[PDB]
């Protein structure tokens, strides 16, 4: 009869991983074996992993049932072709190049779009400027709401249009190799992108002829948002509004490594013959994955918990200097006010969390902050609560905690260094 904050699993548990619980003893001898930093413990010593969401989530059977089937065929595939007819019915676009990473996508079209547009329209590559709503050298065109977390705004990830006409006459048009819109936007924890603004992005980009590249990890959850507060959209489905949202792209580059829901993948996709790595089950798996991730029960609750997590935080007296949809960052300064600079609060703060609950977070973000991931389709309730009361642990023998002198940071070849 009541309303339900953080949502029930729409789906059954199948197959689980199983983590040991440990004593502070343990973990107290473990953090200090790791010199003081989380990064390097072992995945069996940590009982909650928010180091990252990337290619961490879980999968669903349909997905699992796809490795089974592959086509290893180095070329004509069917395995391919029904990738490609998962791009083909969702987005729209009949061209498919999977990629190993997310990062493999961007290799590829911005040293071709570059290449591009000094062919035809004589770009200059020493005035080169891209541009975005948030991130060679690139420029985010931003609205002013975005980074105010004092006031709630529908979509604080959109294009400034001012900003972004203003910006291509600056350095002009012949200059701009490319606009990547980032959906959803990477600033401030993540924040959505309106179909209308998108829209009007991409009238500007064929004024002056560029090339408008839609990079989407997150492209479900921002098609949730605009069924969600988009007055216009509220009765589509998540499919529809994705398919009208990339009508007004020329090309997608994408991880899928998150909203696809699986541990590894990539695509760079165009709806034109213009501007001109992966195993046979991995694309069969991933031709569902887009499906399965786009599910409305599933949206709703992944993004339930996160909220969960975030309003969480806040009632217990955490701030969060930004927190979005992928991820919050907790203030470790005003969290251990009693802790200067020169100590790493953050890092200080990423231990003692580990001590306590066993939790795993990293210390990347003037300001110390601690950054908050959730793994899809991986924690429960449970857990965020157990989360919360760690911090809740924290902030009240926060006086007792002690800082850093010593950050230990290893050459990049111990890290790997396989065990004695």
């Amino acid at each position: 009869m009541e309303n339900f904050k953080h949502l029930p699993e729409p789906f059954r548990i199948r197959v689980i991983e199983p983590v040991k619980r440990t004593t502070r003893a343990y973990r107290e001898e473990a953090i200090i074996k790791s010199g003081m930093n989380p990064f390097l413990l072992d995945s069996e010593d940590v009982f909650i992993d928010l180091l990252t969401d990337s290619g961490t989530g879980a999968v669903t059977q349909s997905m699992q049932a796809a490795m089974m089937r592959g086509d290893e065929a180095y070329s004509g595939s069917r395995s391919y072709y029904a990738l490609a007819e998962s791009v083909k019915n969702i987005f729209g676009y009949q061209y498919t190049i999977p990629t190993h990473q997310g990062r493999g996508a961007e290799q590829i079209y911005i040293p071709v779009l570059i290449k591009k547009r000094e062919q035809e329209k004589g770009l200059d590559r020493s005035k080169m400027v891209a541009f975005s709503n948030y991130f060679c050298t690139v420029r985010n065109v931003y609205i002013k709401e975005a980074f105010d977390t004092g006031v709630r705004y529908d979509f604080k990830g959109n294009f400034d249009l001012e900003g972004l006409e203003r910006g291509i006459e600056e350095v002009g048009p012949n200059n701009v190799p490319y606009i990547v819109a980032t959906i959803t936007s990477n600033s401030a924890g993540g924040q959505p992108v309106s179909l209308a603004n998108l829209k009007a992005m991409y009238s500007i980009a064929k004024k002056y002829d560029i090339p408008v590249v839609m990079d989407s990890a997150r492209f479900a959850e921002n098609a949730y948002f605009i069924k969600q507060r988009e007055a216009e959209y509220k009765d589509w489905t998540i499919e529809q509004i994705t398919r009208e949202t990339y009508k007004y792209a020329d090309m997608l580059a994408m991880s899928a490594k998150k909203d696809a829901m699986v541990p590894m993948g990539g695509l760079l996709c165009m709806k034109d013959d213009s501007f001109f790595g992966l195993e046979g089950g991995a694309m069969e798996r991933l031709a569902v994955g887009l499906y399965d991730g786009m599910n409305l029960d599933w949206l709703a609750y992944r993004i339930a918990q996160v909220q969960y997590l975030v309003d969480g935080l806040e009632e217990i007296g955490v701030v969060c200097q930004q927190a979005g949809g992928h991820a919050a960052f907790v203030d470790a300064g005003k969290l251990l006010p009693h802790i200067p600079a020169d100590q790493f609060p953050a890092q200080a703060l990423a231990c003692e969390l580990y001590k306590v609950a066993g939790i795993r977070a990293v210390e990347i973000g003037p300001a110390e902050l601690l950054r908050l991931t959730i793994p899809r389709a991986t924690y429960t309730q449970t857990h965020m609560d157990f989360i919360i009361e760690a911090f809740k642990h924290v902030k009240e023998n926060a006086s007792n905690i002690k800082g850093l002198t010593f950050t230990y940071e290893p050459k990049v070849l111990r890290h790997f260094t396989a065990k004695l």
